[PDB]
C-alpha cells in the first residue's frame, strides 16, 4: 500500500468480459474505466453480495461467486495490495 501510486487511480482500463459482467452488476456500463472506479465498484460488488465481513480477519472470500472464478483464488486479504492489482489485471487490458 505504502509502496503504490497515487497514479495507479488514473490508468484506463477495458474490462475483460466476466470483470465487465460483474462492474455492470454494481455501476454505470462503459467501455473505459479508471482504476479508481474499477477499485470501488470492485469493493461495493463485494459488499452487496457479503463476500466480506466485520471481524472476518479481512479476508474477502469469493469461492461461492463469479469473482472467485475472475481472481482464480477462493479468498484473499484485502491487505495484500499488489496482489489484488496482479489479480485485476488479469482480467483487463489497459487503454492508451
Ligand atoms: C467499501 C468496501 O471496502 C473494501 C476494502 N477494504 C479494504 C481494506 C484495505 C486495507 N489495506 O490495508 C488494511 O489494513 N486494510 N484496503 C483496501 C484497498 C483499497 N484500495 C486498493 C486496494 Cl488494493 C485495497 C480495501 N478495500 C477496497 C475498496 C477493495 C477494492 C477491491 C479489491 C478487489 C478488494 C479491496 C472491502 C473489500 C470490501
Ligand atoms: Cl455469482
Amino acid at each position: 500500500g505504502s509502496q503504490i501510486p497515487a497514479s495507479e487511480q488514473e490508468t484506463l482500463v477495458r474490462p475483460k468480459p466476466l470483470l465487465l459482467k460483474l462492474l455492470k452488476s454494481v455501476g454505470a456500463q462503459k467501455d473505459t474505466y479508471t482504476m479508481k472506479e474499477v477499485l470501488f465498484y470492485l469493493g461495493q460488488y463485494i459488499m452487496t453480495k457479503r463476500l466480506y465481513d466485520e471481524k472476518q480477519q479481512h479476508i474477502v472470500y469469493c469461492s461461492n461467486d463469479l469473482l472467485g472464478d475472475l481472481f482464480g483464488v477462493p479468498s484473499f486479504s484485502v491487505k495484500e495490495h499488489r496482489k489484488i492489482y496482479t489479480m485485476i489485471y488479469r482480467n483487463l487490458v489497459v487503454v492508451n
